[PDB]
């Protein structure tokens, strides 16, 4: 019945995006993706903690699906027969069964395929929500990632001026909540449903054991910055399945920022800080201006710096002494200053 | 002096609202409200753990009030001398004395009237407020509700285009604070005044044992659902009088949002999830395009799904397959299949 | 190189603010102005708790600095050798080396010069962070406030109507994590360094035990009511460098709001809460239209009343009973009331 070319896409894992454009002159198009759910320990410190994951693709977040208004996307949702749990998927950018959660329950060793039209532009989280209080540990195990539904014109400033990225990035933040023991030692588990009792109770308490941008404190500092180059324009998507943050490139600005993650309305320029609300996407460009390294944290600096929520940027290019400069090194305090 | 008609208002209980034009060609009136306090103990989730309540009206959240900008609102409250603390009443739509706070405190026993002007469009939070630590307390034990204040012309997009709701319901969302005993137990008490040092302790680690619309866990679900059909345009206002949350609809969208709940600004389009600041009501209007089951929930699923954050919308209505359709049903994994 | 007019700026403590012009016909300068880094225990509450404070010039919030855009601003920080510990300075405002964190780092006994450029309009933060987690620790220990960069027009409405205001107030917000004994009791300590590691396990827990504006419960209420007049536009600065906030003025209204804080978008209008994002600062107008006691709060009402964070304004002029009366004072309810 639904006549339009197909065109499968191989998504990549985050924070890189697989490949795609941004203004495009072809029309609709039934875009198809394939999400393998991988339940796996997985490692979420830098000392080394484990938990129990639950995620698409083997990844947290995971990978970002790009489309363009008006095209359909088809998605096969598989659950292999090595999983435990039944597991679905909700696109909040999707419309009905909620977010296709009511037409995709799949137990280990099924499949499913589900199309849904992308009538409304902007970035959005997709996640698994099989029922009651499967929907948030399902969540909070990792099991989120976003969607992008650009214009068919790409982006735009709302006032009339085409915007466009040289470099795009997917960052999916993950608040994570692992058991302690008397002592408070992280508690590890031989399976999903042996730790979610325990894990549960931290759940109801509303507060994170970790903060986590792909997947694991420091999982985007080191040899895994983000590169960029002065002059070029970076879209940065933030993705939240559960919990508020706010993000903040330290030693830049958003040029122009969707918090609410949605390309009808007009950006805010120039922001400090912005704030990606529980349960959605939002994203920021900026042009960067200087060289160097940059962290990238949500500001909550006790989450950004004790709970793993940083990444970096590398920038390469030559520094502008005009937009900022150490005038005088560090000396001692003049004897003569009162 | 103030010589305009006199209209008497019949409130109703939450998650409905009062009769009243959108747009009106009426002139300025002075609408007059009486709300009645009511202290009770009420069942707050599905295992019937109770609290000591204080209440507008007998409700959680106390009912929307509904007038017109230029509009006198006059509120007889009452204190009945069955209730044992004293009361008095916070209209964050009005102009003065601590929001009329400072003109409303009453002993059980008595009554006050107060008059102010609906200066300010949108939608705003009442609440108790009688001084000191009583004021958190007597919020977060069931004082507050809403008024909303319509432009005479009824809402309108920001662009000129006049926007009119078929249906209309007030979620108000709740944050509790029930103390627990030494085993994690609900506490029980014979009055408000024997439960506020255990309750106190509790709200100053500012972590909810329950987060409910409507009073309740499971208040707008099952048999409560809040009905709807295909095509309908329905306004959802939703309240917070003291922590924040993040609305969102499933399988749905906000067309159009108010999130900062005020009608001279323009409301954002096409969002997945918003924001209501504790403190304040915000809107969404929705045109459904599917039936079926929604869940409106506060996004973080943790709150929704385990704290009792959850209410249903029943729609009635076709489904359109060109929005949504699944395409393959759950089947076998192919042996093929790589 | 350099060639620009120089212009010695002397900082007043906070809620006040220097001497500026809002719109100027001044071209560029230099700005000057210098921070001095201290160390000291301060009471942070009305019970006399004290805790191991980190200040820019010895006030929470470090004091509002104001310029223009496309000024110069050359800061000479200070780290006298009474302090123990390393700081230096990342303002929010500016482009490059983290903000200039990566250009200011100083042991006690020294001092650095930094210079940038005002090329973002709106109200920033700044604040230390000295590495890992330092970072939050110097921040929640106090040391953060914030920089105004206003257009050289002065402030508009969007709209194309200029703004100005006849006072300002700076409220910076301080989220504290005072350590408890087995008891409860607040611990105190001789110097940062031995309170650093209980604070931290507090940090961890994300719930702080105060939050304060002007750096204690209490601050700007009595005697220190924050003054104005009825007729009067006040524009009030709020900033949270790590925690968000949802400032509240009792009584009134936010009349144009930047809760971004960035004055190349347009204010919202009529609001009766705004956001701030940690990490941010944020800006409202407000016209008083009734005399009187104002309290100014976060709305959480737990925060406001319990932990600390009420200010009051005390508003001088005429009550207008047009906008507000009480039309009957506190009496017997009716015997005949039904
Ligand atoms: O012996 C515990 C010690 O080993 C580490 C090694 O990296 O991790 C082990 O224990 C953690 C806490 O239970 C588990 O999460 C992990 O699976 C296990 O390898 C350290 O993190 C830990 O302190
Ligand atoms: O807005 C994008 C997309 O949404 C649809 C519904 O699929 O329309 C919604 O939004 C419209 C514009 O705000 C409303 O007028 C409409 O009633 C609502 O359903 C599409 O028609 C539109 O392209
Ligand atoms: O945090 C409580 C308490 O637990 C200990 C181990 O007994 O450390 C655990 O907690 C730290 C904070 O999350 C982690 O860094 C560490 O991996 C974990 O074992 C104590 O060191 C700490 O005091
Ligand atoms: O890209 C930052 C990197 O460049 C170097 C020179 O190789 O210094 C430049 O950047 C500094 C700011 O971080 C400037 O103060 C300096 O003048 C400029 O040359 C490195 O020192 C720095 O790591
Ligand atoms: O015996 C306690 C058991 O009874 C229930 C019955 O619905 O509720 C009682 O105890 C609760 C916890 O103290 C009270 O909130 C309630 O008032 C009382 O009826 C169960 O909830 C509870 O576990
Ligand atoms: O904005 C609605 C309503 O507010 C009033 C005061 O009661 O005006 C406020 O807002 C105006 C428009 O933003 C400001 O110009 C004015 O100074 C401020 O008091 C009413 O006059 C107005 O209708
Ligand atoms: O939550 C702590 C601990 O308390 C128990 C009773 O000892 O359950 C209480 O807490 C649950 C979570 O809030 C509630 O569902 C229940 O109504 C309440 O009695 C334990 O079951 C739980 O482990
Ligand atoms: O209204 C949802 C309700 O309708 C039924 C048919 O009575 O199925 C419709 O909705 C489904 C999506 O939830 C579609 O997949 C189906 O094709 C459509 O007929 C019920 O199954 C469903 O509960
Ligand atoms: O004896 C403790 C008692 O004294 C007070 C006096 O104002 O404060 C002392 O103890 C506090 C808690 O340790 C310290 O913060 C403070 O430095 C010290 O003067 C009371 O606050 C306290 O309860
Ligand atoms: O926006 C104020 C200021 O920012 C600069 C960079 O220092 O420009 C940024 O914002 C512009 C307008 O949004 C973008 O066009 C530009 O690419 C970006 O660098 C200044 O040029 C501008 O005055
Ligand atoms: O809050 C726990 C418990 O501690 C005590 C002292 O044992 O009080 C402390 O905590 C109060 C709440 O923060 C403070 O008002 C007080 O300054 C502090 O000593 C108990 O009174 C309280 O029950
Ligand atoms: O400025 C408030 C202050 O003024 C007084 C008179 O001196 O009362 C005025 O304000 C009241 C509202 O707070 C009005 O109800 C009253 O009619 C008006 O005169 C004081 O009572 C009040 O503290
Ligand atoms: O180690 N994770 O269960
Ligand atoms: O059913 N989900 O675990
Ligand atoms: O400026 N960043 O913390
Ligand atoms: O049972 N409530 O006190
Ligand atoms: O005085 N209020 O409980
Ligand atoms: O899509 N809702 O969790
Ligand atoms: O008393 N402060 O460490
Ligand atoms: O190094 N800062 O404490
Ligand atoms: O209206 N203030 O809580
Ligand atoms: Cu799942
Ligand atoms: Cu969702
Ligand atoms: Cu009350
Ligand atoms: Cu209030
Ligand atoms: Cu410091
Ligand atoms: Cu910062």
């Amino acid at each position: 019945d639904l006549k339009l070319p197909r065109q499968r896409v191989d998504l990549v894992a985050p924070p890189f995006v697989h490949v795609h454009e941004q203004a495009t002159k072809q029309g609709p198009k039934i875009m198809e993706f394939k999400l393998v759910v991988q339940e796996k320990k997985m490692v979420i410190d830098e000392k080394g903690t484990t938990f129990q994951a639950m995620t698409f693709n083997g990844s947290m977040p995971g990978p970002l699906m790009v489309v363009h208004e008006g095209d359909y996307v088809e998605v096969t949702l598989v659950n292999p027969a090595t999983n435990t749990m039944p597991h679905n998927i909700d696109f909040h950018s999707a419309t009905g069964a909620l977010g296709g959660g009511a037409l995709t329950l799949i137990n280990p060793g099924e499949q499913v395929v589900l199309r849904w039209k992308a009538t409304r532009t902007g970035v959005f989280v997709y996640h698994c929500a099989p029922g009651g209080p499967m929907i948030p540990w399902h969540v909070v195990s990792g099991m989120n990632g976003a969607v992008m539904v650009l214009p068919r014109d790409g982006l735009n400033d709302g006032h009339g001026h085409s915007l466009r990225y040289d470099r795009i990035y997917y960052i999916g933040e993950q608040d994570l909540y692992v058991p302690r023991d008397e002592k408070g030692n992280f508690k590890s588990y031989d399976s999903p449903g042996e730790a979610y009792s325990d894990t549960e109770e931290v759940m109801r308490k509303l507060t994170p054991t970790h903060v986590v941008f792909n997947g694991k404190a420091g999982a985007l500092t080191g040899k895994n910055a983000l590169n960029a180059n002065v002059g070029e324009n970076v879209l940065i998507v933030h993705s939240q399945a559960n919990r508020d943050s706010r993000p903040h490139l330290i030693g830049g600005h958003g040029d122009y920022v969707w918090e609410t993650g949605k390309f009808s309305n007009a950006p805010e320029t120039g922001l400090e800080t912005w704030f990606i609300r529980g349960g959605s996407a939002g994203a920021a460009l900026y042009k960067f201006l200087q060289p160097g390294i940059y962290a990238y944290v949500t500001h909550n600096l006790i989450e950004a710096a004790n709970l793993g929520a940083t990444a970096h940027f590398k920038v390469e290019g030559k520094w502008n002494d005009d937009l900022m400069t150490q005038v005088k090194a560090p000396a001692d305090i003049p004897t003569g200053s009162t």
